[PDB]
């Protein structure tokens, strides 16, 4: 719960003025997920309280410096009858490191359908990523050993230091380490953050290269997400990820996030650079 | 051919300044704006870098009677990647924003999923064929033809073969603008299929919110391409679709994603 509380406090941004916020970093380059979560927070502050995020698109232009604050500038694009759109610019040292555009909608009942949650083993029968990691050794990028803000339980373990040729699919159960506030928006920031884990490295699976192995350049180029339905992150959710394609030194992943009842919560898409040097 | 020739010209934009372009319209079709925006951005990019991705939002309906201005901001020029943001302007307002990324063609890891098992395009009737039982710039051979005024409960999947009605230039950039244009056809309406409602039914409000695409691989639009569309979701008066585009040999060439308004008045 301390890990979780630290993260939540980090995604609760400092207000500088209307649509100008300042966020601190985890410190331990900055994690894509932190920027995403903070960007969502920033944009949501500028939108009517009722209109909650339903989608965003982002490009990652530069690494963030984890030792320095990030400013989030929020541009008002349009407030229509239903939709409010915003562009978040994340700025450090006078340069943009990341842009997000996001769209918020007034709740309303409408047409309802969804695909099916893939058939996988429940989380009660799986080890956590931090338990499996102990065995491995390490670089000193050790977000694998400490207590984590989010518990990850993979259906199949993928050693970041040693790949094995595998199908380009990954399934991971996950959940906030602590009880969350009763406030959908905070669950949304956290989910955006969480959605950048166990994602892009899926594209390496057929090639049998672990994402931390020496000389492997892996970096996110873009990250987009769609919040289909409400959810809570203090109960188990499943991230189903496939990499439908790699080419041109790039790797492409799509994800779908389901609650334990099988409800389709969110969908994600990301392309990154995947280059063995 | 004729209709194809006028589309291609209408995607070759009038240059007003560096990063400012004017495009004629054919309300506007989403694909036109998309395809035009891609031209705009590509003009401001180093020669060798071709588009590998873009994201867009639709803010306002585009008036088809008037032209559209495409303003382009230069966002970054990196070691390999260049990024630009296009604003499409009409009546002094933004109707649409796209950010797009361009990269050098480079050799890397290769894999792809597998093209759906569908009837080949050679046996299939074109949509103009079906119409009797004017010329379109792109020939469409649907696996299953839908009636925009009559829906019936169908699975949230749709498969359409398509091709450029005419011989195209040996210029990947043009094939890309055109694929951009094409990607907005036989897409968002797939979301209505589980609901037995055609998109052109009375009281059906259907409008693109966002449209994003990834150009995984080179291709030609003057040979047959399959658009494989699913709607994995619909909720809160929106509908969500994902698309994948394969060439006739099963090569995955592009992916797409759009969310849209779908509301019954
Ligand atoms: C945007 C991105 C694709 C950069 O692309 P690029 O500058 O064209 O980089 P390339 O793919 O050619 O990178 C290769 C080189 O760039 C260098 N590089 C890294 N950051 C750089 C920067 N800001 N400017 C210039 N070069 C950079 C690397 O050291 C690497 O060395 P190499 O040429 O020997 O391989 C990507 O690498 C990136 O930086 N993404 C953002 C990072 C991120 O996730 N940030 C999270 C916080 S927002
Ligand atoms: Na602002």
């Amino acid at each position: 719960s301390q890990a979780l509380e630290k993260l939540l406090d980090l995604l609760d941004l400092e207000k500088i003025e209307e649509g100008i916020f300042r966020g601190q970093s985890e410190d331990l380059q900055v994690f894509g997920g932190q920027v995403v979560g903070q960007a969502i927070y920033a944009a949501k502050q500028t939108v009517p309280a009722e209109r909650t995020v339903h989608s965003f698109h982002s490009y990652f232009l530069r690494p963030g410096d984890s030792s320095k604050p990030i400013i989030y500038d929020v541009e008002t694009l349009r407030d229509g009858n239903s939709f409010s759109a915003r562009r978040v610019s994340a700025i450090q040292n006078g340069k943009p490191i990341f842009y997000m555009t996001a769209s918020f909608q007034s709740q309303e009942e409408g047409f309802e359908h969804q695909n099916t949650m893939p058939d996988v083993p429940p989380p009660e029968g799986l080890m956590s990523e931090t338990d499996i990691a102990r065995q491995f050794p390490e670089k000193v990028r050790e977000k694998f050993i400490g207590p984590q803000p989010i518990e990850m339980r993979p259906v199949k373990f993928h050693n970041p230091l040693q790949g094995s040729v595998e199908e380009p699919n990954r399934y991971v159960w996950f959940r906030a380490n602590g009880k969350m506030p009763d406030d959908l928006r905070v669950h949304q920031y956290l989910l955006g953050y969480a959605s950048d884990f166990n994602f892009l490295p899926t594209a390496l699976q057929p090639h049998g290269i672990g994402f931390l192995e020496p000389g492997m350049q892996i970096a996110t180029i873009d990250h987009s997400m769609w919040f289909h339905r409400p959810f809570r992150l203090d109960d188990w959710l499943l991230y189903a990820v496939e990499s439908t394609s790699a080419s041109g030194a790039r790797g492409f992943v799509r994800g779908q996030i389901y609650n334990r009842e099988g409800v389709l919560v969110a969908s994600t898409v990301q392309e990154g650079v995947i280059r063995l040097h």
